[PDB]
Formats: structure tokens, C-alpha cells, sequence
């Protein structure tokens, strides 16, 4: 079928929209160039439109049947659970997008009578109704990038609050538990950094001559189809349910997740959608499966050897035993068709990899660098352009996420993370008198609230001492980011030193937490050393519950 169909309607903003990055005072400091960052707008919806419609095309075969069905075995094991309105409305984000029935996401939270009332009735209704397709907004969204030698808005697809919280009720334990029972080591989102270095060094190491490829399958939620949905569900159901749950599961698959109307900002009828929405519950954990699945199977067909896949959501990474050269190309590219079967058709064409940092997978790469003793201490790290930009454009503009915290804290111990982002931003918030306000960040789609002042303690509790030490980095990863510099007209090393040492020198000043900051994040920018022990705090700190499944587009606040 058609991924979507289109009543001729336009997809449009319910507000103003911003293009162009402010010309802030402070932003400037960052870096320069800043005609060369844009936020996308529903200005450019028609090209994206275009882009994700058209007809699916799927085989399946014995292959895909096979994995399946293993696939279910091990689903069969689980039990979930129900979550009470309760549990449910806690889980929504404080900033969610308001109902349309009376009240909003501050509603919700605070479990006021005409939320819990409305919810009430949108969960007896989904128990009472199979069929009725459920209404959903459809809007363009608003992601800071650079130039490149530009990129149309992504579509988001979402139901109302009401919806979004019986989601939470009927699959919020599901998607938390499935993926990682279903496919153990495979599941990405059960990794911080450092563990998803780890996997894939011991993967990588395990191999007799590792070849490996990243697999990017062009647009991803528009080539699944109505038969992957209910293949998805079939694994749900395979859990050991409440009978309301069940049912709850049946009627949002049928109603709401393998397709329906689509209505814009205005209230429009816009269209028809027959694939995946990007804002639903069970989309990280449905798209994770339905790639896992049908790579799993694609590399029965294609007979690539002892295929170990690293699953998180459409991103796709895949390390084998090398037949040869000649033997792998051959091989992958018979991969590429199955996937195309399948409806995965790629996007960017893969390629065999014999260097492990060389595959970039989750827009990241494994790079090695040498701690104070001087081993060397692999981290995860990733071309720092679109990091910087949104920097740039959050440093000048208020946002409710802020990126650049979630990537200080995901990439502490890249060369960039700590002479630009950590430099930068704790001058802002020096210079403002706000170190201990808590600000929110996203990391694997859920919200956190996460306060400035104990990066050190995350820092170190995620990626070990070793990441206020690091230096000595790769060729490779220094051009990266030299080069990245020269693009966007971020000012050079010495620079930023001189700003750190200052910095520096006013947090130590503080005393307390501050001086702690100023110690360990900035120890790189003075030539006396210190003598960097384990934080105290470290210890006492469970981060656990950041890294157990992914959540973008699920809606999902974790206090
Ligand atoms: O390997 C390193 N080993 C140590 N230091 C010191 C250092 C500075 C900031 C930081 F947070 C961590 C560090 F350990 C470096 C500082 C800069 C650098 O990279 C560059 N070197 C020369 C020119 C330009 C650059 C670059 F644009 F920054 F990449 C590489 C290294
Ligand atoms: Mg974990
Ligand atoms: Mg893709």
C-alpha cells in the first residue's frame, strides 16, 4: 500500500516559525559562521512529503519466518504488567503537548479530575472499540543542523495527551522489557557510551578477520508496513497480559499504530498514513524489532558468517567473519537485496569496514585516545557539526531539551565535549549566577532533569576517571574536529584554554560543588595538574534507569 495519501491540505506550523539563528551576543563566542546554521520549518514539509510517500514493496520468506518465530519463543517468557493512571500520567513530560479535551500535560501530572476522567474514558473506549482509526497531529519539526556542500523538516506523527497516556498504561512495562528479553546483547538501548564501546570492541575482537557495516535503510518509518506492525504486535502478544491489556494492545495496533487519518495545526484533514508514526509509544521498540528482525533474517539469505547486529531502533550496525574481499562485498550486497524484500530498501549504499572506527553507527564511532598512565581507553565520539549547531542555536534561543547538556554528558571524554561545550556553557552559566538551576535533556528519547552542578559525579560514574584525563587523541578524530572548527568558525585550541583556565579559576574560587567542576572538567587546560581521586558522590549515584530501552518520540519523563 501507500505509505501515505494526502487530501492536498498543507502541513502547517502552529506558530511562528524560526529559520535563522538570532544574533545573539553570546552565541557569537561559539562560533561565527552562523549563517551556516537553519532550523528546519514546515516551509520545506512538500519536499519531505514527497520523499516518504510511495508503495511498499514485500517479500517475505522462510528465512524471515524462521527468525520470527525465534523471535517469539523468547517473547513468550515475559510477563508485563499494567500501569495505573497514576504511574501512567507521571511518566508524562511536564512540557507534552496539551489534550484538546480540557486540559494539559501540568493536568495530567498533578492527576486532576478532569484529566484522570478523560483518561478513564479514552482507556474504557479502547477496550470497548476495535475499529474506529484514532486522530493524529501531523507536524513539521523543528531540528537545528549546518549546511552541507539542506535538509527538509522530518514529518512527526502524534495522538492526543488522552491517547498518549493509555499508550503508557497497556505498553509502557512492554517496551521496557521486550526488546532486551527478545534480542540480549543486540539491544543498543540497554548500553551507556562506555557499554556500547564495549560490546563493540569484544564484538569486533571476537572475530577470527572482523568485517563490519553500518546499514542505513532510507526512511525507515515509511517502509513498515501493515504486515510489520502486526508481526510486531504478534511478538507483544506472545507476553503473559492483563486481559485489559490485551485488548488495549489489539485496538491501539488496529486503531492507531498500522495507520490512520492524519489532521494538521488548523484542524485539516491532511491525509492518510499506512506506516509507522514517529510519535507513538512503540515506535523505538517497534522499529528495533522490525530491523532486527528482518537483518537477522537478511543475513541467513545472504549467507554472511557468524553475524553479530547492534540494534537501536532504524540504526543498524553488523559485524561478521570475513570471507575476503571479493566474498564480502558479494555478500553484502545480496544482504541489501533481502533487506529490500523486506521493505529496508538502503538509503546510503553499505560498505564492507575492516577498521573498527571507521563505522559510525548511531551518528557515533569508536575512537581510541590514552589516559594519565598512557593505556590506551577506547569512548564513543562522532562528528561534532551537528552538536556545536544546536549549541549554538540553544545558546542563543530558550529550549525546552537542551542538547548540548545530553551531549556533554553522552560524550564527555571526546576532545570537542570538553574543550568547547564544557568551557562554553559553564562560562554562560557562571556569568548568569546559574550553576544550580536544573535544566532538561534527552537521553535514548526520555526527558531528565539534570543539574550542571553534578556533571562530575555522571561524568565519572558513566565513563570512569579516565574522562578528565584523555589526550593524545587519533589523527583521524583531530582532523575531524579541526576541520569541523574551520567550517563553522569556532575559535581555535588556545582559545578555548584561555577561556577554560578562567573558568577554572571562578569555579574553584566557589568552593563546593562548583570548585569540584572546575577540578575534574577542566584539569586539561592547567599544566599543574591535580591529583584526580574518585568523587564520592559517584558511588552513590544509580544511573541505571538512563539506559534500559529507547524511548524518542514515546512521550516519556523519568524524575
Ligand atoms: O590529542 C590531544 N591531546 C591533548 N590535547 C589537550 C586537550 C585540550 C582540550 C581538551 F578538552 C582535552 C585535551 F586533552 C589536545 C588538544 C587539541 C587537539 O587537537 C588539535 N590539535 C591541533 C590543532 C587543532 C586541534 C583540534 F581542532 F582541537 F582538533 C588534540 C589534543
Ligand atoms: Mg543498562
Ligand atoms: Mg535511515
Amino acid at each position: 500500500s501507500m505509505s501515505y495519501t494526502w487530501t492536498g491540505a498543507l502541513i502547517t506550523p502552529c506558530a511562528a516559525e524560526e529559520s535563522k539563528l538570532p544574533i545573539n551576543p553570546l552565541s557569537n563566542s561559539l562560533l561565527r559562521h552562523h549563517n551556516m546554521v537553519y532550523a528546519t520549518t514546515s516551509r520545506s514539509a512538500s519536499l519531505r512529503q514527497k520523499k516518504v510517500t510511495f508503495d511498499r514493496l514485500q517479500v517475505l520468506d522462510d528465512h524471515y519466518r524462521d527468525v520470527l518465530k525465534e523471535m517469539k519463543a523468547k517473547a513468550s517468557t515475559v510477563k508485563a504488567k499494567l500501569l495505573s493512571i497514576e504511574e501512567a500520567c507521571k511518566l508524562t513530560p511536564p512540557h507534552s503537548a496539551k489534550s484538546k479535551f480540557g486540559y494539559g500535560a501540568k493536568d495530567v501530572r498533578n492527576l486532576s479530575s478532569r484529566a484522570v476522567n478523560h483518561i478513564r474514558s479514552v482507556w474504557e473506549d479502547l477496550l470497548e472499540d476495535t475499529e474506529t482509526p484514532i486522530d493524529t497531529t501531523i507536524m513539521a519539526k523543528s531540528e537545528v543542523f549546518c549546511v552541507q556542500p539542506r535538509k527538509p523538516a522530518r514529518l512527526i506523527v502524534f495522538p492526543d495527551l488522552g491517547v498518549r497516556v493509555c499508550e503508557k498504561m497497556a505498553l509502557y512495562d512492554v517496551v521496557s522489557t521486550l526488546p532486551q528479553a527478545v534480542m540480549g546483547s543486540s539491544y543498543g538501548f540497554q548500553y551507556s557510551p562506555k557499554q556500547r564501546v564495549e560490546f563493540l570492541v569484544n564484538t569486533w575482537k571476537s572475530k577470527k578477520c572482523p568485517m563490519g557495516f553500518s546499514y542505513d535503510t532510507r526512511c525507515f518509518d515509511s517502509t513498515v508496513t501493515e504486515s510489520d506492525i502486526r508481526v510486531e504486535e504478534s511478538i507483544y502478544q506472545c507476553c503473559d497480559l492483563a486481559p485489559e491489556a490485551r485488548q488495549a494492545i489489539r485496538s491501539l495496533t488496529e486503531r492507531l499504530y498500522i495507520g490512520g487519518p492524519l489532521t494538521n495545526s488548523k484542524g485539516q484533514n491532511c491525509g492518510y498514513r499506512r506506516c509507522r508514526a514517529s510519535g507513538v509509544l512503540t515506535t523505538s521498540c517497534g522499529n528495533t524489532l522490525t530491523c532486527y528482525l528482518k537483518a537477522t533474517a537478511a543475513c541467513r539469505a545472504a549467507k554472511l558468517q557468524d553475524c553479530t547486529m547492534l540494534v537501536n531502533g532504524d540504526d543498524l550496525v553488523v559485524i561478521c567473519e570475513s570471507a575476503g574481499t571479493q566474498e564480502d562485498a558479494a555478500a553484502l550486497r545480496a544482504f541489501t537485496e533481502a533487506m529490500t524484500r523486506y521493505s529496508a530498501p538502503p538509503g546510503d549504499p553499505p560498505q564492507p569496514e575492516y577498521d573498527l572506527e571507521l563505522i559510525t553507527s548511531c551518528s557515533s564511532n569508536v575512537s581510541v585516545a590514552h589516559d594519565a598512565s598512557g593505556k590506551r581507553v577506547y569512548y564513543l565520539t562522532r562528528d561534532p557539526t551537528t552538536p556545536l549547531a544546536r549549541a549554538a542555536w540553544e545558546t542563543a534561543r530558550h529550549t525546552p531539551i537542551n542538547s548540548w547538556l545530553g551531549n556533554i554528558i553522552m560524550y564527555a571524554p571526546t576532545l570537542w565535549a570538553r574543550m568547547i561545550l564544557m568551557t562554553h556553557f559553564f562560562s554562560i552559566l557562571l556569568a548568569q549566577e546559574q550553576l544550580e538551576k536544573a535544566l532538561d535533556c534527552q537521553i535514548y528519547g526520555a526527558c531528565y532533569s539534570i543539574e550542571p552542578l553534578d556533571l562530575p559525579q555522571i561524568i565519572e560514574r558513566l565513563h570512569g576517571l579516565s574522562a578528565f584525563t584523555l589526550h593524545s587523541y587519533s589523527p583521524g578524530e583531530i582532523n575531524r574536529v579541526a576541520s569541523c572548527l574551520r567550517k563553522l568558525g569556532v575559535p581555535p585550541l588556545r582559545t578555548w584554554r584561555h577561556r577554560a583556565r578562567s573558568v577554572r579559576a571562578k569555579l574553584l574560587s566557589q568552593g563546593g560543588r562548583a570548585a569540584t567542576c572546575g577540578r575534574y572538567l577542566f584539569n586539561w587546560a592547567v599544566r599543574t595538574k591535580l591529583k584526580l581521586t574518585p568523587i564520592p558522590a559517584a558511588s552513590q549515584l544509580d544511573l541505571s534507569g538512563w539506559f534500559v530501552a529507547g524511548y524518542s518520540g514515546g512521550d516519556i519523563y523519568h524524575s
